[PDB]
C-alpha cells in the first residue's frame, strides 16, 4: 500500500486523515510518493540530562530535561516547516553537536556507522525530506537528508 514505515491516522483535532512514518517520526497530509548503500544527512541534535555526554559547545554542564529538550525540537520543528527558519540556520546556532560549524552536515555515510534510529530513520527519509523527532543515546535529532 504505502512505502517504508507509512500508516494512515485521523487528526484529532480536524478529523482529517494524515500520513505518519514510524520510523522517521515524520507525519504529512498528503499520500506519501513510493535502497541505496549510502545517504548524506544533516541533523540538528538537542542534549539533555541523560544524554551519553551532557556537555555541548553550548553548554559546558547541559542540564535540561528529556521533557524540556523534546519541547525545543518541537519548537524547531513547528519554525522549519512554516518558513520562518532554515533547518541551516537553527542548526548552526542551536544544534548541541560540533556539526552545528557546518550547518549541521555530517556528510555521507553507510549503514553500520551511526546509532541505530538515527541510522533508520535516515535511510527511510527520501532525499530533501526531514524527519520528525528521533532518539538516540545521544540526545533527540532533527534529521534533514540532502543526499
Ligand atoms: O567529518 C568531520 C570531521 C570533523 N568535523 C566535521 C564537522 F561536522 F564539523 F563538519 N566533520
Ligand atoms: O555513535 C554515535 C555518536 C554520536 N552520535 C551518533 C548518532 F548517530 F546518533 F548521530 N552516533
Amino acid at each position: 500500500k504505502l512505502p517504508p514505515g507509512w500508516e494512515k491516522a485521523m487528526s484529532r483535532s480536524s478529523g482529517r486523515v494524515y500520513y505518519f512514518n514510524h520510523i522517521t517520526n515524520a507525519s504529512q497530509w498528503e499520500r506519501p510518493s513510493g535502497e541505496p548503500a549510502r545517504v548524506r544527512c544533516s541533523h540538528l541534535l538537542v542534549k539533555h540530562s541523560q544524554s551519553r555526554r551532557p556537555s555541548s559547545w553550548r553548554q559546558e554542564k547541559i542540564t535540561r530535561t528529556k521533557e524540556e529538550a523534546l519541547e525545543l525540537i518541537n519548537g524547531y520543528i513547528q519554525k522549519i516547516k512554516s518558513g520562518e527558519e532554515d533547518f541551516e540556520s537553527l542548526a548552526s546556532q542551536f544544534s548541541d553537536c560540533s556539526s552545528a560549524k557546518a550547518r549541521g552536515d555530517l556528510g555521507a555515510f553507510s549503514r553500520g556507522q551511526m546509532q541505530k534510529p538515527f541510522e533508520d530513520a535516515s535511510f527511510a527519509l527520501r532525499t530533501g525530506e526531514m524527519s520528525g523527532p528521533v532518539f538516540t543515546d545521544s540526545g533527540i535529532h532533527i534529521i534533514l537528508r540532502t543526499e
